[PDB]
């Protein structure tokens, strides 16, 4: 017996080159980092966002579609166009999300409903159109949703303010991930979720200090801290992983 | 006869692991041997601690087997002294050793119960303790990866068979130890995470496999290779900001 061992070197380009990534909220802080990361491994990326991207990517593999994921008419038209052009996504990333910052006792129905519509309806709508398309085509697509530490833990009001509706909708996204994972599994479709901890953006160093005190790894996150888990959950590295919520938070929610 | 083997290596992981030394308890077992082979293929150095000899000759001077019993403090102490003496300070500790027993709860003896506790709980505790103390002293930003189970999260259905109370107890204990040590060791830059596999295809009956696959959304039992991606994820810079987590790799079984 002579055993010959051969080492085939591969890159995340080999995973993602020429794959098509549909990302809602791709113009935002986390979304832009994911767009740039996928483009750098030769993926095609479609961004759905009412806001123009922050940078000119200067790339024939990038497309921005100005769209509002709370609007079924707009999303329906986009998916007709995608199907008509045979731009069938391999990966859907439901990154779009919003919040509101006044106290519970002052929450208006307009505030509450807007957070529900972006976070819950938007993730439902994109997942519904994408699931139906993949089912029609037999595509073994992958969905990645975005939760939050505040869909698992409860925000400390003394640290500042995260509202009740954000906790509600992020807990709902985490559970919808499990629901659609079980529902879509017979079609070969995987569905997981990433819940980031606090990402450094425009917070007062009063909040930052209080936040870092609760974080074992002793710092706030950056968008780059999420890319590895995003790639993990949307690549062949996680073929047997579905229905999971992955907390990337430096140990905040331990 | 000639036998050709093809190992797909991710450059990110070869570049990442080529200077790493991985200490894996239970590395001779079904999952452990797959992890040893995978780490060797991305140029890591691997030390396997196991009372049983590996069943494969890896034919690599980057591999070392140490015959060892992780329930024996004196044995582990002397091994860790030798590792320090030889400049073999691990970068990654994988607590993969684990056992179970299969008679019914009402027939569990204390010898059975205590043996499962000692391998699963004492062994993970002891190896984590010697490794933590050494890293803290050397200032090494090591990574620990523990092994839970779906049955430390969910509860076994005995109509599918034998999975015992003490396995559920100790795997839940390892999952929570992961969170404890993650918080405890974080000030020293040490990360601690856990992987909980679903059931792995081996020598089960065809009736068992049918019943198991029926509970699994992805419609199949696991294979050791299904775990390598998450093992690599949690022991590489791709997870720098991830600590204290239990990652279920189970095809949706717990849903
Ligand atoms: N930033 C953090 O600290 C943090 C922490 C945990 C979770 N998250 C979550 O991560 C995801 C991304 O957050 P971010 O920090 O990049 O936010 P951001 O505010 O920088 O980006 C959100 C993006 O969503 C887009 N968007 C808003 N409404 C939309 C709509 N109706 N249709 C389509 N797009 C819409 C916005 O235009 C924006 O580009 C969100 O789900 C958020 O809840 C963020
Ligand atoms: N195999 C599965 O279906 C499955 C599912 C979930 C979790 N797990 C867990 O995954 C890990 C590996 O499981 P496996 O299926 O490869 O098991 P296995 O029985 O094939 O291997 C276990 C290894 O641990 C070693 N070991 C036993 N006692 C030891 C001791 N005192 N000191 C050092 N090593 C010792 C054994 O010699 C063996 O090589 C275990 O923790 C197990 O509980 C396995």
């Amino acid at each position: 017996h002579h055993h010959h061992h051969h080492m085939i070197l591969k890159n995340f380009s080999d995973e993602f080159q020429d794959k098509l990534v549909l990302i809602t909220g791709g113009s935002g802080q986390i979304g832009s980092e994911l767009v740039e990361s996928y483009l750098s491994v030769s993926a095609r990326v479609i961004c759905l966002d009412p806001e123009q991207p922050s940078v000119d990517y200067k790339s024939n593999r990038f497309e921005w579609i100005q769209a509002d994921i709370t609007n079924r008419k707009e999303i329906k038209e986009i998916f007709l166009s995608l199907e008509n052009q045979n731009k069938i996504p391999d990966i859907l990333i439901n990154c779009a999300g919003i919040s509101v910052f006044t106290p519970f006792e002052d929450r208006t129905d307009e505030e509450f409903n807007e957070v529900v519509h972006v976070n819950l309806n938007g993730t439902f709508l994109l997942s519904q159109y994408t699931f139906r398309l993949w089912k029609e085509k037999g595509k073994k697509g992958i969905i990645l949703n975005f939760g939050s530490i505040y869909g698992v833990s409860i925000a400390d009001m003394r640290i500042y303010n995260s509202p009740e509706v954000y906790a509600m909708t992020k807990a709902g996204i985490i559970h919808f991930t499990k629901y659609l994972a079980r529902y879509a599994a017979p079609y070969g479709i995987r569905v997981n979720c990433i819940s980031p901890g606090g990402i450094f953006a425009n917070q007062s160093s009063d909040f930052i200090q209080n936040y870092i005190y609760k974080t074992p790894l002793g710092r706030m996150g950056n968008p780059s801290d999420l890319v590895g888990g995003v790639f993990f959950l949307t690549s062949s590295l996680s073929e047997y992983v579905t229905g999971q919520n992955l907390l990337i938070d430096g140990g905040f929610t331990i």
